[PDB]
């Protein structure tokens, strides 16, 4: 049971989601082989030096799971691309690249956030290009926190381009893609590498949580309500 | 692990779905405590005397699960309201009423197909009234098969009315509703009986299968692709 979650959008204004996530980490995650968070863990991020107490509660909760012997990994989303090595160290999470090919019990699965598949939004992709330029990140991060805050203040999700999906799955020569970003949880069948292929999409956390569970024989998208209190 | 499925729409034209369902019965269902099929098992039904070979393949498959010690139950959908005691006997399924209150490990859950919640479609509800009138059923069933076939030949699903949902859950004084019909798989939070309540909606089988799994502590909506061949 390797688990994948994404699009939690954690924030001070939404304690119910935080509580749901902690319940998950304390419970489900402990039994897993591993946990991958495929981005948008946080609703926003202006750097690891944010003293926001939510960041340390979450880091602790995740580190307790790493310490229990369950490795956690993180791929950045569009919201939390500035999560850095200091958060990694406090949470014990390992930071991965924007695309990764896993070998899950012999099954080869491409994981990403999914925003890069959304090639029909020039708007977003121009933005992403800039905020992913390292010197623009280093610049922003060197501003005083209170100014980073002011900047962020001012600041419908386009769905994936079908071709971009195929291309990605072909580049990795894979039959399996898990991603988030779009907040449209679903299982999709398609063709890639001349064969049947599946794109499994995670949901955002608000009413419910969602995960993907990958076992030797099965791949399941699971929704769960926040009922267990 | 009590399981709920619905909206399979089984038919000769869709062998892939049949194969997916058989895989499920041979696999997942065997480990369950029980299986509830909440309607639209079949795309159509003109009476238990249909010699359609698909009907006997399915009856056998389900009966093998009943025989393995896993009780199967059926609530009619809008498509297969004419499933009768002869199919029940051949499949070993027990036929339930349009609404049922289960006690699942101390948790009280209302199950139905869901069509009765769709009170905004007069069209459909007028139709349903008539085709559920026993003498209109007895009439239709007494016509020669070939004429039933001719009749069926000529023959967007409206979503649930939010109030009808509340009313149903209030009538049964329940915090949990599982249903199908709408083909919009999801978990929904609402208020009923002055408290948090959840409506869990199953999906139709085409790309994927879906189930709801109810355990002592958890209620999960699960999508799964047809990958395991
Ligand atoms: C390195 C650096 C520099 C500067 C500066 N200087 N600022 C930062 N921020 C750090 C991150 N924070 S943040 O966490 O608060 C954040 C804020 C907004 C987004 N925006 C998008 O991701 C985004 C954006 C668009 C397109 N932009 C064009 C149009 C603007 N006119 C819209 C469309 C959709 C979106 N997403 C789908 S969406 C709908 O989820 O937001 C992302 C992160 C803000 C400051 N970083
Ligand atoms: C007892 C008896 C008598 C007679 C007669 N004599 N016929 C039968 N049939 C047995 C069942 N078969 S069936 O299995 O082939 C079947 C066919 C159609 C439906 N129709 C609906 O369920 C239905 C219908 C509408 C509304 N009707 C009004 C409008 C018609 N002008 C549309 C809207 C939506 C629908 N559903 C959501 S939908 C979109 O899924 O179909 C159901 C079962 C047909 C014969 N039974
Ligand atoms: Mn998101
Ligand atoms: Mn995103
Ligand atoms: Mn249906
Ligand atoms: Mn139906």
């Amino acid at each position: 049971a390797t688990l994948f979650i994404a699009d939690l959008h954690l924030q001070t204004e939404e304690p119910e989601i935080t509580a749901g996530f902690l319940r998950f980490l304390q419970g489900e995650a402990r039994q897993a082989d591993a946990l991958y968070i495929l981005g948008d863990l946080f609703e926003a991020w202006i750097g690891d030096d944010d003293p926001n107490p939510l960041h340390q509660q979450i880091a602790s909760a995740i580190k307790a799971v790493v310490d229990a012997g369950v490795p956690c990994y993180f791929i950045h989303g569009n919201r939390d691309f500035l999560v850095g090595q200091r958060f990694a160290r406090q949470s014990g999470m390992i930071l991965l690249a924007e695309e990764e090919r896993l070998d899950l019990y012999g099954r080869e699965v491409l994981i990403m956030h999914g925003d890069t598949l959304c090639t029909d939004d020039q708007g977003y992709l121009a933005f992403r290009a800039k905020v992913h330029t390292p010197w623009i990140q280093r610049l922003f991060l060197a501003l005083p926190l209170f100014i980073r805050h002011r900047i962020a203040a001012r600041m419908e999700i386009m769905d994936v381009n079908p071709q971009a999906v195929v291309d990605a799955m072909e580049r990795h020569h894979v039959q399996w893609l898990i991603h988030g970003h779009t907040h449209r949880p679903a299982v999709h069948e398609l063709q890639a590498n001349g064969q049947p292929a599946w794109r499994v999409v995670l949901g955002a956390w608000h009413s419910e949580g969602s995960m993907v569970k990958v076992t030797p024989d099965d791949v399941e998208l699971i929704h769960f309500p926040f009922h267990h209190h």
